[PDB]
């Protein structure tokens, strides 16, 4: 943290953050979500990290170079260490990226290495080559070299993500699935794990071996797993929580802005809220059905009437304010809802649906006041505007993600937040073979459009291809876009360091501090 001149620091430097749900895991190769990543940035540090405004900055690597954007050389700081005092080396990174690529690890982010185009990754994912053939190598203990199969000018931006963080081989091999328990875990970020009570709390304590430990201010941070946004707000206003999770309740939000305006932070956020359709499950494998659901959803009602929290109605997957996004707003989005409704009814009727045999399906959402209220409104809207019946189903976060990866659903509430600020951070999740493709969408045309983005060496041609890929996704109605999120959360007046300037919301508790109060 960089404490400004003159602020008096509180005597006790402790923080309580709500984290939206119980994490899937603490192993960087097994996680995918926002909650997971929130805890991961305090424990495990990759080559680069985001600074307080979100800029890619030095992490374990203090400096780096590239040769033609294809061979990237990272110089690791000599004093980077694990919480047990042992040095963090380029060998740790070699092992770790290999473990991420290995199909036996089954990471939901195995495709992060395809997004960066690390040499030989496709064959390793497919089992044709061993993970030791990955295009990474330690040139010495402090030098990690990555070789890509084609020029990727934005490659370094990917490197702040948890999946490319190092993991301690010796703990992994000796303890297996229990390497992340407090007694066994070894970490290289600003914090260490102290306590992990599933469905109660995660407590982290400062890691004195961290290279930048002298600038860390908060000594202990607790992450809670509360999925009720109303409950989060209640425990924040009672004094227990210092920062809520950034999912806000319909029951209380309006109230809060008027009651505690200085505590309500609302900033830009590169995430999109949508209904994920299982494209491989009939009858959702029919474009007419998908398109009907997309058009009959009334975004003005949902976004402005039912939620009304500063979110903008969405017509794309990639948020239009992503760096490099120059998207074409489709004609259906500018139409009146009435015209959208008649087109939806017509497509459904063409699909073979009648009043005697109506379209009936499940709407899955992870436990949340926000998601339940929005799914009840959407179910109503689809009933009224299109005559479809929906059965809502709630699941806890970890189960919900597994369900989506297994494809055991019809339609699911969903949100994707960028991992790096560039349109492929969204678009690469819709590639036929992406490990993050829970839409189960497979379009050879879409795949080709994205393949071609790195076959040009101009940002205008790249941007035009991203727009074409979004139009391809829209014409196929892979998803139902709902709104672009804003990052809204409550932050006590005494929590310093939270700028809200990073649109990826990659907070590090080592950057915050408690002001005397």
């Amino acid at each position: 943290a960089d404490v400004p001149a003159g602020v008096q620091l509180a005597d006790k430097q402790t923080l309580v953050r709500n984290n939206g749900s119980e994490v899937q895991s603490l192993d960087p190769h097994k996680i995918e979500g926002v909650p997971e990543s929130n805890v991961s940035r305090d424990l495990f540090e990759g080559l680069l990290i985001s600074d307080v405004e979100g800029h890619p900055s030095p992490g374990v690597a203090e400096k780096w170079e590239n040769k033609d954007f294809k061979v990237w050389t990272f110089h690791l700081r000599e004093n980077a260490k694990w919480s047990d005092g042992t040095p963090v080396t380029a060998h740790d990174f070699v092992y770790s990226w290999q473990r991420l690529a290995d199909p036996n690890t089954a990471s939901p982010y195995a495709s992060y290495l395809q997004y960066g185009h690390i040499a030989n990754i496709d064959d390793i994912i497919a089992g044709k080559k061993p993970a030791t053939d990955l295009g990474v190598k330690a040139l010495d203990d402090h030098t990690f070299e990555v070789t890509l199969s084609e020029p990727v000018p934005y490659f370094y931006k990917l490197l702040v993500h948890p999946s490319v963080s190092p993991v301690p081989k010796s703990a992994v091999e000796k303890f297996g699935d229990k390497w992340t328990q407090p007694a066994n875990i070894v970490t290289n970020g600003a914090y260490k794990l102290k306590n992990w009570v599933v469905n109660e709390r995660i407590v982290l304590e400062r890691n004195p071996q961290y290279w930048d430990n002298a600038k860390t201010v908060i000594n202990q941070v607790t992450y809670l797993p509360i999925s009720s946004e109303v409950t989060d707000v209640n425990r924040y206003r009672s004094g227990e929580i210092d920062m809520t999770y950034n999912n806000m309740p319909i029951e209380l939000f309006q109230k809060l802005k008027k009651e505690i305006p200085n505590e309500v932070r609302v900033d830009p956020y590169l995430c999109t809220y949508y209904y994920e359709i299982n494209n491989q499950k009939a009858p959702f494998n029919d474009v007419r059905v998908r398109t009907a659901l997309k058009l009959a959803l009334d975004r003005d009602i949902i976004v402005n009437k039912v939620k009304n929290q500063g979110d903008l109605p969405a017509y794309s997957y990639t948020p239009p304010y992503t760096d490099g996004a120059k998207l074409v707003e489709p004609e259906w989005f500018k139409w009146s809802q009435q015209k959208r409704n008649e087109e939806a009814k017509k497509l459904l009727a063409e699909a073979g649906f009648t009043a005697d045999k109506p379209l009936t399906f499940d709407l899955l959402y992870n436990t949340s006041d926000l998601h339940k209220k929005l799914a009840i409104a959407v179910a109503s809207i689809w009933k009224k505007n299109l005559g479809v019946n929906v059965n809502l189903e709630n699941q806890e976060w970890k189960t919900f993600l597994d369900t989506r990866h297994q494809g055991t659903f019809d339609v699911a509430r969903a949100g994707w937040c960028a991992d790096y600020n560039e349109p492929t951070s969204f678009l690469n999740t819709m590639l036929s073979d992406s490990s993050n493709n829970t839409a189960h969408y497979k379009s050879p045309a879409f795949d080709k459009l994205i393949a071609d983005t790195l076959k040009v060496a101009d940002d205008t041609q790249r941007s035009e291809l991203y727009a074409k890929a979004e139009q391809q996704l829209d014409k196929d109605s892979a998803i139902v876009p709902v709104y672009y999120y804003v990052n809204a959360r409550l932050v006590k007046p005494w929590v310093g360091g939270y700028t809200g300037k990073d649109p990826l919301d990659n907070i590090y508790v080592k950057n915050l501090y408690i002001i005397k109060h």
